[PDB]
């Protein structure tokens, strides 16, 4: 079926839309060349609209059939327990989008009669009504990049609020366990970046030769089909599970995950969904689930040999045992003719290679420096164009989402995030005294609010104090920065040293937890090092559920 069918009606913002990096002082500073920084907007939305709706194609056979009865034997050793409205309520983001209902987050935050009520007539009638599909809002959404040698907005649909939280209490436990216990170590979001790097590491290590590749579906969520939505649900009903939220999985899948009515923003009918809707809580854990389901099978189809998978969503590496270069070659073109065939045709046709470090999977490769001891190590960095386009955004405009925070955060061990990053926002918080307010940042998916001040904690446990040392970075990633930034008008990075020196001073002036960040984090801004030991507050920094599970589109928030 087709993924989409538009009426005609447009894609509406529901308010201004900025979509220029605006002159200012402090932006400025960081990044110069303003004009190739952008926002997307609802204006590119039919440019989106044309490459996601097509007709899908899809042939199952033995091999992913053999597979799914696999992962189901594993899925029915699972028991969900389905959560209380109060849990459900609680995991819901201060700023999530209001109901049309009469109320709003902060009211389903604070359990208001209102929102409880609405939300307990929405849990019946999914246990009522196993058929009609459910409403969905779709947007344009707003992302920032730097133009490219432009993209168009993507399209995000998602139900009313009161639908969400009862997403929640019916599936929200199954899609943080379910996952990790039928894909095992396969499932990337149970790794911390030093984890993923470590699983990477190992398992090219472990092969008699080998040899890797991303795999990048074109636009992944059109390619799920209404069968592909229906087979993930099979993989859920295999656990043990409270009769209503059963009957809630069962209705929820059949009014809302398959597909379903368009409106806009104006309250007018724009179409109908018949694929993977971006915004409901199943999006991560179907995605994922899907994309090893059709990868593994197509391994065998194709011949690959000892394939391990390492799956986020629809973001796909495969490391396996080299047979040769051309037979490399070609088993690949099987496995991506056995993908197409399962409906998960390829956006740029994947490439063999035979270096960790140039496979880049979750926008990220794996690179090496030293640390203190002058001993190798591995750690996970990316192309910083993005993450410094949206960092100069975020400086200029004030928004809800710190990306610059949850970059620094996961990866903190990279030359850009510590000469750049750090260096940019703690000047900035040292000149506004706001090193003491926290701030919301994501990390697969989930919003979570964190403190500036807490940073070297944070870093430790997720990073260790290599984090604060590492010197001695590899030529093409030094090289991969410097191009950067020369490109997008960001000072090189000799200034950025110039201005640390000047960050850290002020820092060890405040004594406490800004003279700890200034020791730790910019350690490398001194010529004289200083011996970093362990901090005492990290091994009590409660990271537990910070990288179980994905939830990207999930609307969750953790606290
Ligand atoms: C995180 C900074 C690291 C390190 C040391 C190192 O990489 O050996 O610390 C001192 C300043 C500095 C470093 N790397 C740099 C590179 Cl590639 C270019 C320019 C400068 Cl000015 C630096
Ligand atoms: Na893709």
């Amino acid at each position: 079926s087709m993924s989409y069918t538009w009426t005609g009606a447009l894609i509406t913002p529901c308010a201004a839309e900025e979509s220029k990096l605006p002159i200012n002082p402090l932006s400025n500073s960081l990044l110069r060349h303003h004009n190739m920084v952008y926002a997307t907007t609802s204006r590119s939305a039919s440019l989106r609209q044309k490459k996601v709706t097509f007709d899908r194609l899809q042939v199952l056979d033995d091999h992913y059939r053999d597979v799914l009865k696999e992962m189901k034997a594993k899925a029915s050793t699972v028991k969900a327990k389905l959560l209380s409205i109060e849990e459900a309520c609680k995991l819901t983001p201060p700023h999530s989008a209001k109901s049309k209902f009469g109320y709003g987050a902060k009211d389903v935050r604070n359990l208001s009669s209102r929102a409880v009520n609405h939300i307990r007539s929405v849990w019946e009638d999914l246990l009522e009504d196993t058929e009609t599909p459910i409403d969905t809002t779709i947007m344009a959404k707003s992302e920032v990049f730097c133009v490219q040698p432009r993209k168009p907005a993507r399209l995000i649909v998602f139900p009313d609020l009161g639908v969400r939280v009862c997403e929640k209490m019916a599936l929200y436990d199954v899609v943080s366990t379910l996952p990790q216990a039928v894909m095992g170590s396969s499932y990337g979001f149970q790794y911390s970046p030093k984890q993923r790097v470590e699983f990477l590491v190992n398992t090219w290590k472990s092969k008699k030769c080998p040899m890797g590749f991303s795999y990048d579906t074109r636009c992944f969520d059109s390619t799920v089909t209404e069968s592909d939505i229906r087979v993930e649900e099979s993989i859920y009903q295999c656990c043990d599970l409270a009769p209503e939220a059963r009957q809630a999985i069962r209705s929820l899948t059949e009014r809302l995950y398959i597909g379903g009515p368009l409106t806009n923003s104006k309250g007018q009918n724009c179409g109908y969904r018949r694929c993977r809707a971006s915004g409901v809580l199943t999006t991560s854990c179907g995605n994922t689930l899907t994309c090893y389901l059709k990868a593994t099978a197509a391994c065998r189809a194709a011949k690959l040999q000892d394939c391990t998978m390492l799956v986020n969503g629809d973001d796909l590496v495969v490391i396996c045992e080299s047979a040769g270069t051309q037979e490399d070659a070609a088993a690949l073109r099987a496995f991506t003719e056995a993908m197409t065939r399962y409906s998960a045709p390829p956006g740029d046709p994947p490439q063999p290679e035979y270096d960790l470090e140039l496979i880049t999977s979750c926008s990220s490769n794996v690179s090496v420096a030293h640390d203190a001891s002058g001993k190798r190590v591995y750690y996970l960095t990316r192309d910083p164009t993005t993450p410094l386009a949206r960092a100069a955004w975020e400086t200029a405009r004030h928004t809800p989402i710190n990306s610059w925070l949850g970059n620094i955060i996961m990866y903190a061990p990279t030359l850009w995030a510590r000469m750049i990053l750090m260096t940019h926002f703690f000047s900035i918080l040292l000149a506004q005294e706001q090193l003491e307010k926290a701030l919301d940042c994501q990390i697969y998916g989930a919003c979570y609010s964190i403190e500036p001040l807490d940073l070297p904690q944070i870093i430790e446990r997720l990073h260790g104090l290599s984090a604060f040392t590492l010197h001695s970075y590899s030529p093409g990633e030094i090289n991969r920065v410097a191009s950067c930034l020369r490109k997008l008008g960001v000072p090189p990075l000799r200034t950025w040293r110039h201005r640390a020196r000047s960050v850290r001073a002020k820092l060890l002036s405040q004594g406490g937890r800004a003279a700890t960040c200034g020791r730790y984090l910019f350690n490398w801004a001194v010529r004289t090092k200083l011996k970093l030991t362990p901090i005492p507050a990290a091994s009590q920094l409660d990271l537990s559920g910070w990288f179980v599970a994905g939830y990207s589109g999930g609307d969750i928030y953790h606290s």
